[PDB]
């Protein structure tokens, strides 16, 4: 019944590809509604996001809206929507399977150790950062504000070389630690509010999945950031990369880069041997 607009065109539930329910098979649980690995009847491998049957009426419309929103993107750095199963219960959104999993656990689980000497290098992190910036620029070019850019909301196509990172998810619960001053004080959101969050995600990537402001509470962060406090560089983080983070966290939004420039700056970093030859901490 409710419709939705993006890049000039309005659409509704009717435009979603409704796949029969008996053609969908679940398998293993992947994470928390919850997400399952699935199969659609060379059969097609999918992820299935479920809406719990025990839920309010508000929850279902939020769910419906998400299928519409994700179905409407066409970009290689945003997880594809395969289809939906809304007419049988529980309701399903079918999504591109991302064998690399969540970006945060990936960083946490593949951190170099004497076990995995160089299981990952500086250049691999920059490529992950560029990928998400590319998806964010597409969002920005289409006047869509994500509001929750974070490693926990990014996914990887595979574990090994050639992995591609894509955006995969859309009071006290607000992710304060990823929000610029104008977001949490005034509720003002812009493409520049996504820019701030991307800087934090950038800290997330180069810290290899450490929680931001590791010893601060949400309120301490709110007071810290307002007073002009910013995070220190991740361990061993190259200066050119840290410089992108600090520019993303400029206090006035008009002084933060748009995503075209951020993309431009990340690519420049990948052309700098002193950046890409820096060893990750073990
Ligand atoms: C949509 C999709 C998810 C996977 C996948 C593949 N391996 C995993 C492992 C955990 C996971 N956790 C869930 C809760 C999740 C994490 C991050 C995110 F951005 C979205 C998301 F649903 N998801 N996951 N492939 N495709």
């Amino acid at each position: 019944n409710p419709n939705y607009c993006f890049a000039g065109k309005t659409s509704s539930i009717s435009d979603l590809k409704e796949v029969p329910r008996k053609n969908i098979t679940l398998i293993r649980g992947l994470g928390h509604g919850e997400v399952y690995e699935g199969q659609v009847s060379s059969p097609l491998q999918v992820a299935v996001k479920t809406l719990p049957e025990v839920c309010s009426e508000q929850d279902e419309l939020d769910f419906l809206m998400e299928a519409l929103i994700i179905s409407k993107f066409n970009h290689q750095n945003i997880v594809r929507c395969i289809g939906v199963s809304l007419q049988s219960l529980p309701r399903f959104i079918l999504l591109e399977l991302m064998a690399g999993g969540d970006l945060k656990s990936f960083l946490r689980e593949t951190r170099p150790r004497p076990s995995q000497p160089s299981s990952l290098a500086m250049l691999d992190l920059l490529h992950v950062a560029r990928d998400i910036a590319c998806g964010c620029q597409y969002l920005e070019e289409n006047h869509f504000i994500h509001r929750d850019i974070a490693a926990r909301n990014c996914l990887l196509t595979c574990p090994g070389p050639g992995r591609v990172a894509k955006i995969g998810d859309f009071c006290a619960m607000l992710p304060v630690k990823w929000m610029p001053p104008e977001a949490f004080m005034e509720g003002i959101f812009t493409s520049k509010t996504d820019t701030w969050s991307f800087g934090v995600l950038l800290w997330e990537i180069f810290s290899l999945g450490y929680m931001p402001y590791p010893s601060k509470s949400n309120q301490e962060v709110l007071e810290f950031v307002t007073s002009g406090g910013r995070m220190d560089p991740p361990k061993n983080c190259p200066g050119p990369v840290y410089r992108i983070m600090t520019q993303c966290w400029q206090h006035q939004p008009e002084d933060r880069p748009n995503f075209a420039i951020i993309l431009e700056r990340i690519e420049y970093c990948t052309q700098d041997p002193d950046v890409i030859n820096t060893a990750l901490p073990i």
